[PDB]
């Protein structure tokens, strides 16, 4: 009944993923029968389509088109769809992340300096890729998954939280940098790729949009749990909070007709960004030159680098959505989901399109989503394979349906971005104890790391933590961002030889627990 | 022990009016050293200058200048100090208000058309006043406001407040009509007045600097009530809640460079509006033609309309002000407060500066302001005449300190009146009510007004009250705006008469209850 044991026959925990969860397929058709499933549908294609778009314009400026959006929004899809019917966690949302960008920023650049063909270097690192999953799931390394506990997990998960908020944040701030707040503004400036110079209303209407759109999420949550109308109605428009939230602003910006606001933008059809550099099907052996055999054999190093990459944040990912705390009864899978995920993107390299991971924060997202709650308590989660594959589905189709998406605003979704980042920050247990670092003690809550542990000490242990989350962003700010991986995984040693020295057993039992 | 009383002496009212309230004047003074005491100064001193400085502009437009911005200032400064000193309820805010400015452009258009002085007209109306209140305070015609029950009250302090909030969203629309979102504007517009022609990103930011100063208003009071930070701390931020609100927020426009705002304007120096026109003080029999007799004797009418205008608004100020709920133990005197009020304003008819009343939002925002919270219920009010002295003195200095005021948006100061607007919807029970329409029955509270009356019946009497407020509204629409105190005094007819043909005894004696 333990997913993270080591049987001993080869590929045991994979076998054990399969026969664990695909005896519920049925449940995971007739479960997605609720409109609670259809809101989290709509609310968890923007988190994913967003995303795509965004990093999939980075990877065409830093790859000269190579990889781009069509690319991106393929790969999205088609490892979304297969993910979502054959996955033992259905609720995860596989897609391109932050770290993954810039890995492929970086083999660019090694392969301008030495001479490679890029897109044809990707696929032996894909081949490797294959190579390094198929040997780990044999042998049934995701059992080490069990050494990673709560202290890393909430790191992890908190460290998330604070990136995703302030990336956002960011993306609002690039508008008043584009169009500051003039006395006077050029009036003939062209629009033709995007606006030349600065207009006026552009950068204080964003915030608006952004501020009403945040502000309508967080109210119909507000009012989901009130005591206001009957409770089926009220439970319905709680649901559909935040489609409601985006349908309002984005009729707002329809109706203001002479202001300039950035929207969503597709491709204009299903081809490759850079028609002459590539085909549809990348050659292994090279596309103009001869694919040297040192590489062939050198790839085998980024490959593991990728690997870590996307196992650390997907296995972490797994651990944090199928808690006991969240009422998920279906069961998870760490052997079954690592070979896909990775297994996929060993193969997506052939036809010169990313490698994707299961992503946090949308994970997250989409998982609380389909929590009902009762009486606040969770009575149980809409665990199904429906939300899941109509999200992959939606994304492939966002090319064809281009007349919706260009009426909708960036900077409505900027506030729906916001909300999604605070409501992640929820049962992550480092972000209660760092609100207890306000409260006076008196004012504190019954909880066991409360009464049992001494109010200085649980302090200290959350600044230890506040400490590593201090580190983890330095490291990401300087050019060594890659390694944040291997930081975070510092932090196993930090809880298991260092802790122990400071504070005793007792403490870091009820301060770093299982179940809670 | 009961103010609305008749005693039989002539003046009789007035004199246990001062015996009452007079040997509490040490601790009038004594009770001010706190700093919430100084926070309510800064508060309601903004709240006090705004509509005199709008007010004040609106008279110098519909008067030709023969009364403006200078009179109003000096007015409510004097009439201000004089009433903190001498009053018996020292918390109710004297100053102009909206019935009595359409009063005095109702009273202009008929000398214009007649051929009378204006200005000289005035100081016969107020020449009548002074004889009114004389006999009203010495047959001690003020105990007619015990018949003013809950009923009439509640409408009274909904309607005012519905007004107040109203107007202010009406202010923010007028400056998105002044300067519109458009594509290309003109940049050689002058300023010199105000803006000719319209401005880019003005009104978005006006949006943005009232939003904001709303938001943390209404943060800093959740904040105050919250269990975050030691409490002595806590509740000092709580207390200047809305002067930290306006700097921040005035802070935040003073960094903003090249955008417009529209800033508080006060007159130059201390001089008559037009000193063409009239000179400082107005001769009864003419300034430049004869002033006729028929009309010395006429202004008697007129006289009985500002009377009534008064008299109403002030004794149901002090009604909502001095109810049993909020803990004021000090007494209020409706037979001296009377007296001063409409005294002074004949008075200062004879100075050509106009006669002010005790108004509702202003006067009670300022008690609020006062109250100290235990626990939430009320533990006691800071009632003293310090307050109410200074924000009088600070309205006559106004002129004096430009340098501060013009760097004050108006925008930040709507966000301040739409925090005064909602939170004067507090303990009035007919508010309590409008909102168990949309909660279910079962999520009632137990007031006895919920366990002891049928829920259609209670919402039948609700009903009852919002076809008045709606009646109420339509008058206030049409020309005879005049009119509305007289509509108000009909909700006493209908609670006494009417209402207990539908409703029984045991219903209305628990809906419309004295102490509750
Ligand atoms: C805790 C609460 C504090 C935060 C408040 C909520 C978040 C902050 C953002 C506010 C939401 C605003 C969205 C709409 C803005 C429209 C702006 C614009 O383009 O103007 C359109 C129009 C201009 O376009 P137009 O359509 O009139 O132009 C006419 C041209 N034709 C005819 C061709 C179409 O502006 C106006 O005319 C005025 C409309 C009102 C705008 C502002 C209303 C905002 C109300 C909210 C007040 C906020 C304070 C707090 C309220 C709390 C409630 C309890
Ligand atoms: C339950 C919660 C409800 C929340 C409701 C929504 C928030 C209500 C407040 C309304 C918006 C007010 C914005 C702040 C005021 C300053 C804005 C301004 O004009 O500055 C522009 C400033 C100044 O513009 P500038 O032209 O002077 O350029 C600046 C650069 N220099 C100095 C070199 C010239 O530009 C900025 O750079 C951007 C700052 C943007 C404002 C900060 C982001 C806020 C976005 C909304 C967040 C939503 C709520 C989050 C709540 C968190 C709690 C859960
Ligand atoms: C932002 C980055 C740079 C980290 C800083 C985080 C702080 C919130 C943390 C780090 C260390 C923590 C402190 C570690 C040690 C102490 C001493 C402790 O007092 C005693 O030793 C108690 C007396 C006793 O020994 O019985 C009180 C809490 C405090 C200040 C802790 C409060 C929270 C602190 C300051
Ligand atoms: C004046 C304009 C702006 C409309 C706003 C007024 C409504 C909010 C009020 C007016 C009369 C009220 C109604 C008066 C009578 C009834 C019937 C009552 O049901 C019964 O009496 C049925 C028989 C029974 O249950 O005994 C339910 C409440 C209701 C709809 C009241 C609900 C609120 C109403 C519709
Ligand atoms: C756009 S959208 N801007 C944006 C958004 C994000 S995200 O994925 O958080 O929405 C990122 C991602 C950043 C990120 C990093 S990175 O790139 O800053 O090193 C690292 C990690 N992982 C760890 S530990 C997660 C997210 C960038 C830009
Ligand atoms: C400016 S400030 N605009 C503004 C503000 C107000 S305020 O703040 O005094 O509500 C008013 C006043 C309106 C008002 C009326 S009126 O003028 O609309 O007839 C009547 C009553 N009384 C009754 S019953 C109270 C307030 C106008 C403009
Ligand atoms: C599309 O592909 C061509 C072919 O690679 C790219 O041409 C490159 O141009 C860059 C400068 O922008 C040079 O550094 C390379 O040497 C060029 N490559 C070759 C072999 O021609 C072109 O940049 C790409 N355009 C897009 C869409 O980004
Ligand atoms: C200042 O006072 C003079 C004197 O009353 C005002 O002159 C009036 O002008 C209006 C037209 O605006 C005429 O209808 C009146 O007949 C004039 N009155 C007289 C007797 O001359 C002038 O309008 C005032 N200016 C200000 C500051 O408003
Ligand atoms: C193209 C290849 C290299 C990539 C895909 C990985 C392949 C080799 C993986 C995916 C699923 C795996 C199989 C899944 C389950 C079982 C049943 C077990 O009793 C014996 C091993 C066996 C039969 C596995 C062998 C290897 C396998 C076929
Ligand atoms: C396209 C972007 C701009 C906005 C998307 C919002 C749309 C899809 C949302 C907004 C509110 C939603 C509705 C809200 C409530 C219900 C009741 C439910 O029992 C059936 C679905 C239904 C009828 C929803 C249908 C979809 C809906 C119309
Ligand atoms: C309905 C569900 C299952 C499918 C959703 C995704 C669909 C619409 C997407 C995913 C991948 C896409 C394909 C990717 C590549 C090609 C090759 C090109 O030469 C013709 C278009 C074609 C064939 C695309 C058409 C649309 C496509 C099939
Ligand atoms: C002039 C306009 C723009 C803003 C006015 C705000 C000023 C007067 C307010 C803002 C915050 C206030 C301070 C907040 C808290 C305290 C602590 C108290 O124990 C003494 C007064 C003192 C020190 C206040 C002094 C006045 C203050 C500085
Ligand atoms: C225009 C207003 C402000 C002033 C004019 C009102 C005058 C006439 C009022 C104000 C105070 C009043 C006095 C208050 C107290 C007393 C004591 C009593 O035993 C006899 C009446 C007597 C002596 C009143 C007579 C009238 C009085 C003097
Ligand atoms: C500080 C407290 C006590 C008083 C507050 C209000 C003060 C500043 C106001 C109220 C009445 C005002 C006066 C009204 C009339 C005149 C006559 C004029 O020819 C010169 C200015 C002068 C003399 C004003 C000066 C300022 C003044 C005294």
């Amino acid at each position: 009944d333990d997913p993270l044991q080591q049987t001993g026959q080869l590929f045991g925990g994979l076998v054990r993923d399969i026969r664990r969860r695909y005896p519920y397929y049925l449940s995971d058709i007739t479960d997605a029968f609720s409109p609670q499933v259809l809101a989290a549908v709509i609310f968890i294609y923007f988190a994913a389509l967003s995303p795509a778009i965004t990093f999939g314009g980075l990877l065409g400026e830093k790859t000269r088109n190579q990889m781009g959006v069509s690319e991106l929004l393929i790969s999205t899809a088609v490892q979304g769809i297969l993910f979502a019917l054959l996955g033992a966690q259905p609720l995860l949302v596989v897609g391109f992340s932050g770290p993954l960008l810039v890995f492929e920023e970086a083999f660019f650049s090694f392969c301008e300096t030495n001479g490679l063909e890029y897109i044809v270097g990707r696929v032996w690192i894909g081949f490797w890729l294959i190579l390094l999953v198929v040997l780990v799931v044999a042998f049934e390394g995701s059992f080490l998954v069990r050494f990673i506990s709560r202290y890393t997990q909430e790191i992890f998960s908190f460290l998330i939280s604070l990136i995703f908020i302030y990336e956002t944040f960011s993306k609002l701030i690039k508008i008043f940098q584009d169009h500051p707040l003039q006395k006077t503004y050029n009036y003939n400036v062209l629009m033709v790729p995007k606006p030349q110079g600065p207009l006026p209303n552009t950068a204080l209407l964003s915030l608006v949009l952004m501020a009403g759109t945040f502000f309508f999420a967080m109210m119909l949550r507000k009012f989901k749990n009130s005591s206001y109308f009957p409770g089926k109605l009220r439970r319905v428009i709680g649901d559909f909070g935040v489609p409601i939230s985006i349908l309002i602003m984005v009729l707002v910006d329809f109706f203001i007709q002479d202001t300039y606001t950035q929207k969503l933008s597709v491709p204009d059809g299903f081809k490759v960004s850079n028609s002459s550099a590539r085909g549809w099907v990348i050659h292994p052996l090279g596309l103009r030159s001869e694919f040297p055999i040192w590489m062939m054999f050198a790839s085998a190093l980024p490959a593991l680098l990728v690997f870590i990459l996307i196992f650390l944040e997907s296995q972490i990912t797994t651990l944090i959505v199928s808690k006991p705390e969240r009422k998920m009864v279906k069961g998870s899978g760490f052997h079954l989901d690592l070979l896909l995920v990775v297994g996929m993107g060993g193969v997506a390299a052939l036809f010169g399109m990313p490698w994707l991971s299961a992503t946090t924060v949308r994970s997250v997202t989409h998982a609380n989503a389909l929590t009902v709650m009762g009486k606040a308590q969770i009575q149980e989660v809409k665990e199904q394979r429906i939300s899941g594959l109509l999200v992959a589905v939606l994304v492939g189709l966002s090319i064809l349906m281009e007349p919706i998406l260009s009426r909708i605003p960036l900077a409505v979704l900027f506030g729906i971005f916001l909300y999604m980042g605070v409501t992640s920050l929820s049962g992550i247990q480092l972000f209660d104890r760092i609100l207890l670092l306000f409260k006076p003690p008196k004012y504190h809550p019954d909880v066991p790391y409360v009464k049992r542990v001494k109010t200085w000490r649980m302090h200290l242990f959350t600044g230890i933590q506040i400490i590593c989350l201090a580190v983890l962003w330095v490291v990401k700010s300087t050019p060594a961002s890659l390694a944040l991986p291997f930081v975070l995984i510092l932090t196993v040693p930090l809880r298991r030889v260092l802790l122990p020295l400071i504070f005793r057993n007792v403490e870091l039992q009820c301060l770093d627990a299982d179940d809670a």
